[PDB]
């Protein structure tokens, strides 16, 4: 049985789980790759030190992101994002890095970015 | 520091790893979803009942599957399979679930299918 997750239990993965599974497309192909993300004011904030990635998504910038706990093969939780790759300037890299750091639980040249988001969706298994 | 994968490393992992993340492309903007797969002659097999998955994937069968096994920021596996969504006729299903359960390791309408690899890429963190 598969249901819609509450905000609460979305609302908590998306504080509490890092690592995400990020989602761009290159020539109509799609690519994954894991990071590590901060959501702060209704944003995810991450960055790249692979220029590769940083092109492909000015080129592209429909991105998406997985947050997901998976117990078993019918326990688990997905929470996928859906949006917008924007770029963090120069000028606005210190607000990032403070965004992205500023009262994490856990513990920690590179190009800063945000996902914006279009769409939030979060599911789960018992 | 980032290097490739050995062989033997990348097929011990897509051997062994029954969790892998699918990406699809639905109108230009990338999907990302948790799959069970098996790796069986040269191909990745599994299955959906998700109906918008499979017309998703009939109507652009370039996708991928990442493979992961992430211990910290700086220690980590990833691999990363990009081909093309092959769905397996009624008259092939058999044959499907065969090669998907036959001599597996772990223990376990729908529309099976296949992913056939048009690049393999390996990659770990130390
Ligand atoms: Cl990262
Ligand atoms: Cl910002
Ligand atoms: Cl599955
Ligand atoms: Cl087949």
């Amino acid at each position: 049985l598969i249901t819609e997750m509450s905000d609460y239990d979305i609302r908590e993965m998306i504080q509490h789980k890092h690592v995400g599974r990020l989602g761009y497309v290159v020539d109509d192909r799609p690519i994954i790759v894991p990071m590590t993300f901060r959501f702060s004011g209704g944003s995810f904030y991450s960055f790249t030190t692979d220029g590769q990635k940083t092109n492909a998504m000015r080129k592209n910038d429909a991105i998406c992101i997985l947050f997901d706990q998976i117990e078993s093969q019918t326990k688990w939780r997905t929470v996928l994002v859906q949006g917008r790759y924007r770029e963090i300037a120069r000028e606005d890299e210190e607000e990032a890095i403070v965004r992205i750091m500023a009262n994490e639980p856990t513990w920690w040249k590179p190009v800063f970015f945000r996902v914006d988001i279009e769409k939030l969706s979060g599911h789960q298994a018992e």
